[PDB]
């Protein structure tokens, strides 16, 4: 019903839904089978992320997620994001084909992998050594940047960069997801909690939370609790902060304490995210190149 666009069209018979992902705002997110996405190997298998309407949809629904399928067309193809492969929209169910990362967000890739603490009785030579180390988590923090330098290059606004909304492939590659959504601005619950107990008011920046001004530079804010995210292993920002405490602290420029075991170079990267005037924040260009010279330094 949709016009059909024969860059993007996938043959939906050629798709093999498997386990629900999960879901948000609007539609929802399956794992599938695909073959042939690649036209030279036809019956090539592949793993990819089908995201759809649910059996909730209205017309709105509809228009988001049409909305969202347009805006993957024309940001184009980055390591560090998820990418569009292909769409379904002829004779059947509106399917948007993207990029699978087989770890998951990298939150719960951060939480699940923090080190073996007190209680463990030392088995092996390693015992004490966790499965991340410095490095990587730089390397996290320096390719979620590079994503996010691209997709402003291409004007494009996130309004949400968490790590939540980072994901991480089997190579441990990030990958920024969805960057091109419709998140209803003008409509926040700023109390809402999700499923998963995360208060997504915690990473917007003052301008965009009291202002509802939305720039490249409240995502670099954002990318700041990013930072703090990472180095505290997947930790909650402003721990034991309720809503109602966020707003005033904010008003009294409050800002989150330098976490245990993170180095100043890193915190003051934060500091510098979080600075009031968004035109004294860094660029992620500035981002880039400075993580670039912490990870330089630590990758002997
Ligand atoms: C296709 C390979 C795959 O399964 N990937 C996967 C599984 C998951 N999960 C979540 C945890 C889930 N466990 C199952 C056991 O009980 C605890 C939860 C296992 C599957 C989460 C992901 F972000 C991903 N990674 C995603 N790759 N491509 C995606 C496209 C959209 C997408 O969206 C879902 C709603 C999502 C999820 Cl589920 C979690 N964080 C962020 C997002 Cl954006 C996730 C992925």
């Amino acid at each position: 019903d949709l016009p059909l666009d024969p860059l993007w069209e996938f043959p939906r018979d050629r798709l093999v839904l498997g386990k629900p992902l999960g879901e948000g705002c609007f539609g929802q997110v399956v794992r599938a089978e695909a073959f042939g996405m690649d036209p030279a190997r036809p019956d090539q298998a592949s793993t990819v992320a089908v995201k759809m309407l649910k059996d909730n949809a209205s017309d709105k629904d509809l228009a988001d997620l049409v909305s969202e399928m347009e805006v993957m067309k024309l940001i184009g193809r980055h390591k560090n994001i998820i990418n569009l492969l292909g769409v379904c929209t002829q004779e059947g169910p509106l399917y948007v084909i993207v990029e699978c990362a087989a770890k998951g967000n990298l939150r719960e890739f951060l939480r699940a992998r923090r080190p073996p603490g007190p209680d463990l009785s030392p088995d092996g030579p390693r015992s004490s050594e966790g499965p991340l180390s410095f490095p990587v988590l730089v390397s996290c923090a320096y390719q979620v940047a590079r994503g996010m330098q691209y997709l402003e290059s291409r004007k494009c606004i996130h309004r949400d960069l968490a790590a939540r909304n980072v994901l991480v492939t089997e190579d441990n590659v990030m990958k920024i997801a969805d960057f091109g959504l419709a998140r209803g601005v003008h409509h926040i619950d700023y109390y809402k909690k999700t499923s998963n107990g995360r208060l997504p008011v915690k990473w917007m920046a003052p301008e965009a939370l009291f202002d509802e001004v939305y720039t490249h530079q409240s995502d670099v804010w954002s990318f700041g609790i990013l930072l703090w995210e990472i180095f505290t292993l997947g930790g909650s920002p402003y721990p034991g902060i309720p809503v109602e405490e966020l707003f005033s602290l904010l008003r009294e420029g409050h800002r989150m304490d330098r976490p245990p075991h993170c180095p100043p170079e890193l915190y003051g990267l934060m500091r510098e995210c979080w600075h009031a005037a968004p035109s004294q924040r860094p660029t992620f260009k500035q981002l880039v190149e400075a993580l670039d010279k912490v990870l330089l330094a630590v990758s002997e």
